[PDB]
């Protein structure tokens, strides 16, 4: 699973979400990246809200579901103090919550950031219960994209302990991206990989953001990098089903108009999370906001998105 | 759009949803039917959640803002007054858009002390709702007040129940459609909201799980050639019918839900067994397409 939030010069936030799922699923089984708030959330501020938010999450697909993580750390995130508010939400919301007690272990990870405001103060953070995640993070000023293996202590237990980094940043047409490519077990070997796409994912999103482009364009052009990787479990590389099939899922959410866009079991299109921000864009312009399996395909052939028949299936 | 919302003898609640969507939408959209914390919710009494709760809505396709509906009644109503509860949810959200939901919070007292209510913004609501103890089942269509405009107003009505002697009886409230008023189609909507209470009764009384009788509840409001559900479902766009269903569990907390499902006769029925399944790698709880049609016959779900 890979993902991404982005806020742009004013404090306008994006956040998607984009996976293969679970290995050797059933076909047609659609899990967190698809579902609304769920894979990820972005709410600007406002009436309640005296910040912005955007939150992307990773991990075990069912325990991001049944917890709905991304819409309850993006509202804890509200309080006056976000490492503390996030800390509490993945021990007290994640591993102890009674929608999951039945587990043994709850395996997940979060990347988050809130701005408030003429100077922008952005707090960005990361959270897991798995091993590790990878993180990359950017801001237009500092041009030079930061990547970071972020593990758990000596001594933590994995699905029963968490870790939580993060920091703060003060921003014309600047911005900031953090983005994740995986929580889960690392192996040293492919960390390089994994460091590698999060820097050029981070650095799209801001030549995005510095050529104008709206906080949904550029997180979207965050994970077309990440889902590009082969290595990454989303996009091309993604887990093969039951069938040997590739089945994605992916989400997008825009801060500003509090619109979403959402695939669910989509095969044969290269880059899945285009087509949840051309659902999330014509809804802008009742529109569809989640499409899944056939009809997504033909809907994002049917507005240019570029496509793959030879990877696409339609059984009867 | 149908839903039903049940308590057990026990104080469990359990909640299913089951809708046939837009008409003419774009093949594969699905709804907030299919969606866990959207369509349906139900929760037992914990540590934070002084009621048992169930929650089943009904949207006209113009999903809500920021919105997480069924789960956000139930927050709700935790709180002490439960019709200003639902009232300010529903206000605070809708008011146009154009929806309606029904809603059952229990506590033990042993007796059960069960309310239920429901509330639209639609022109009308068909509700159905039955006892184990009483025995008749009592149908009603809900209207907005004379002068009230669709999307601008809303109604809201409800009830209280006594349960007691813990045998094995139990409470259900059904809905068979927030929508326009039909005078013409009245009768029948009513009848169907009838029996299906009855079934969800007898489940109860046989000594059935909550979301065995809720189950038995939409399998009847699906078969209705009247609602927008199962059969007779509005067409999509290339003439074809594509359902979402959902149901949740208060005491196991678990959850099973259908999109975009073609050629199954009952989806809430293929709801049900996924939850059931999931009872026992965590096995999916949400199917969509033809692999849910793959799954459903493969588990000897009638298709149609
Ligand atoms: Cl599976
Ligand atoms: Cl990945
Ligand atoms: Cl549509
Ligand atoms: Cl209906
Ligand atoms: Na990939
Ligand atoms: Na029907």
């Amino acid at each position: 699973t890979v993902g991404a939030v982005v806020v742009d010069h004013e404090g306008n936030v994006a956040a998607a979400v984009s996976s293969g799922g679970l290995a050797l699923k059933h076909p047609g089984r659609v899990g967190q990246a698809a579902l609304y708030g769920c894979g990820c959330w972005a709410e600007n501020t406002g009436a309640h809200n005296p910040y912005s938010t955007a939150v992307s999450t990773s991990g075990c697909g069912e325990h991001l579901v049944r917890t709905i993580l991304a819409r309850e750390c993006s509202h804890a995130l509200q309080a006056e103090d976000a490492h503390q508010a996030l800390l509490e939400t993945m021990q007290n919301k994640f591993i102890s919550s009674p929608f999951l007690a039945s587990e043994d272990g709850v395996l997940g990870g979060v990347i988050v950031l809130r701005s408030c405001r003429q100077t922008l103060l952005v707090e960005f953070l990361w959270s897991h219960t798995t091993e590790s995640m990878c993180v990359g993070y950017m801001s237009a000023q500092d041009g030079k994209a930061k990547t970071h293996i972020s593990r758990l202590p000596p001594g933590a237990v994995a699905g029963q302990s968490v870790a939580i980094e993060g920091g703060v940043c003060r921003l014309g047409s600047g911005g900031f991206v953090l983005v994740h490519a995986g929580a889960g077990y690392h192996s040293e070997s492919k960390a390089k990989e994994y460091k590698h796409v999060c820097k050029r994912a981070c650095q799209k999103a801001i030549e995005k953001l510095q050529a104008g482009a709206l906080a949904t364009d550029a997180v979207t052009a965050a994970l077309v990098e990440l889902e590009d990787s082969p290595f990454t479990n989303a996009g091309m590389g993604s887990n093969l089903n039951l069938l040997g099939e590739i089945e994605c899922d992916a989400s997008i959410m825009d801060g500003k108009s509090l619109n979403f866009g959402a695939v669910g079991a989509l095969s044969g299109i290269k880059n899945p999370v285009s087509v949840a921000n051309r659902l999330l864009c014509e809804g802008q312009k009742i529109p569809p906001c989640f499409l899944v399996g056939e009809g997504a395909y033909r809907w994002a052939v049917d507005h240019g998105i570029p496509s793959c028949p030879l990877e696409h299936h339609h059984h009867h």
